[PDB]
């Protein structure tokens, strides 16, 4: 008998469709979805499934991220629901469970494939900037007045990273830091890029418009020669997915080519 | 002659679905409605409906929310229809119009039986909790930096002293306050509820990332023991509907499961 | 040959329809774009075209907007694309551009009966206007905590200005100015004005609550008096286009009907 798996995000679903497994469950989404899961039952927001109907469904297997662990861990295992939070915070991390995946449910070639191609994508960026000067970056994650500034550790900060940009912030142990505006000035980032995840581009462009006159950022030189950038929330979501490899090269276009 | 009815939101309209009345008027949505209006002419915006496609309709009653009679109360008046603004503060109140709905439009015996099956599943959620110790809890509605606390007089804070919740709101005349946190934090809330009505789950998780960071939350006792719940916006909204039973079924989770 | 056109934004798009003009690309919506144009290519969002597909699309002239100029005329150039930012920061910048593109595109018979209807509807308001006694008003972008103030020289501010509003700021030469409260409730709005561009009602009424209870805001004598409206953002857009007519209509009831 095949196992029964749930996936919760349009991201994990889209890897089990390159593993070629079989779902009972995915989540509920505005996104589309690849087509083989066209009649699968729908579990809910990924943001917080629902837990009735996936009992229902009498899984081997829920799949969920690292980063909603710590709200969704209890209400699994209060339902009696096996589930796996997989670590979507870098590129590398997102490759890891890949192969773990492929080892878990007898698709190990399909993994492997995977991940060669990932990896041939991200060598290809790697290579292309590795001799060219590298611009310092700040990446802001949110709203006016509650931006949170994104490290090396999440997975935008790992795009970054491996896009050849170096974070004003370094040696940091968090995911997120609350905003030190004052030192991000003296700091003087080259560029600058928000990512305002699931807000519609006609709201992030008001808060462009905002940004531009607060005494808060505004004497930043990047804001002065403009080069701050909106990352498309589209693309660029809070943590990794196969959507990568086109999220790197975009990255990579940003950093460079101004 | 059946009376002519336009129903300006979603929630009225599930309403006169199991009233059994036919609407000449539906709200523009992209909410699923009842299949019999499948064909019924939209209105506009909930909350600021189209007062000359309604007009046109020459309605005998056109119906609204208490919460929103300040802001359309003069557009109505001025274009010479009749309206009333139901109180979907409390399922109490909404209970009421729903009986003087049945009254209003012969439909005495559908309202009385939607109001026993509300009143059985209210029952069950009241007869559960009556035993059990109560948590303290602070309801907050709104965006980073923005917060209302939510008292006993708005919806969801009747859902939380339905299933037994304590606000550590008490005493106040109006359903939302401005938020004076470091009363809040000596008041020690054991659980935070957070609702941002109408806005995407992915915007809320970003949210949700802010608030751990954000000195003016994070040391509270809530924040430190994963106490700090984000209710599902599809189901959770600013006023009362006939999702109320699942929503206090899923507030007794919240408060109780961990 | 025809020329080979991609319209970036909704609004271009109508104007193109209009002038009875083919495209060989459109935006990326969710908005009902006109029907000729139902099988053309997508080419991504109007705030950030996707530069790969209209390469490929080989266009003679790319069309955008002013506002977006800075955000997009470097990608634009380095993809060897030739494109045009019309100026829809006015109802009068946005007809000389209709002109401009009559003449551009061999549609001057079309431009110019689209601009006949333009100016009197707008001239119709005009004239019912003109002798009334005028109020006084404040425009706002944004969300709590970021409002800006919208002056004459946006198109938000060019609707007041046209049904016959007078801004409370004068003499300025920017579109957005950051919001100094403490001067603007001295100057005492007889109407408030705000615009979520892009933002689901549901969160509008939310913000409502907030204004409604902050120390900022609350003791405005438009707060006082109930004087404060939420453009329909599905309406009011940031930048002008074709529902100018409607936006204005829809202005003058605001501004005197009370
Ligand atoms: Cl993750
Ligand atoms: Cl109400
Ligand atoms: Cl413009």
């Amino acid at each position: 008998k095949e196992p029964k798996i749930v996936a919760t995000t349009v991201a994990i679903t889209e890897i089990m469709d390159k593993l070629d497994l079989p779902l009972v469950g995915i989540p509920s989404s505005s996104k589309k979805l690849p087509k083989r899961y066209a009649d699968v039952k729908e579990t809910g927001s990924p943001m917080g499934p629902d837990l009735e109907i996936i009992r229902m469904l009498k899984p081997d297997m829920v799949l969920s991220t690292k980063t909603l662990e710590a709200d969704l861990k209890s209400g699994f295992e209060g339902a009696d629901l096996e589930a796996d939070f997989l670590d979507f915070t870098s590129i590398a991390s997102m490759q890891t469970e890949i192969k773990n995946l492929g080892a878990k449910f007898d698709r190990i070639e399909e993994a492997t494939k995977l991940n060669k191609d990932l990896t041939s994508d991200i060598d290809q960026v790697k290579s292309n900037v590795a001799k060219k000067k590298k611009p310092t970056v700040l990446i802001l994650m949110g709203v006016p007045g509650s931006y949170l500034v994104v490290t090396e550790h999440a997975y935008i900060g790992d795009l970054v990273k491996l896009a050849g940009g170096e974070n004003v912030i370094k040696d940091q142990k968090v995911e997120y830091l609350a905003s030190n505006t004052e030192y991000l000035q003296s700091a003087n980032p080259d560029i600058i890029l928000r990512a305002a995840h699931g807000m519609p581009a006609e709201v992030v462009k008001m808060f462009d418009e905002e940004f531009k006159t607060n005494d808060i950022w505004k004497h930043f030189d990047a804001v002065k020669n403009n080069r701050v950038y909106d990352l498309d929330e589209n693309l660029f979501g809070m943590t990794a997915s196969l959507n990568a490899p086109e999220a790197l090269k975009e990255m990579e276009k940003m950093l460079y080519d101004n």
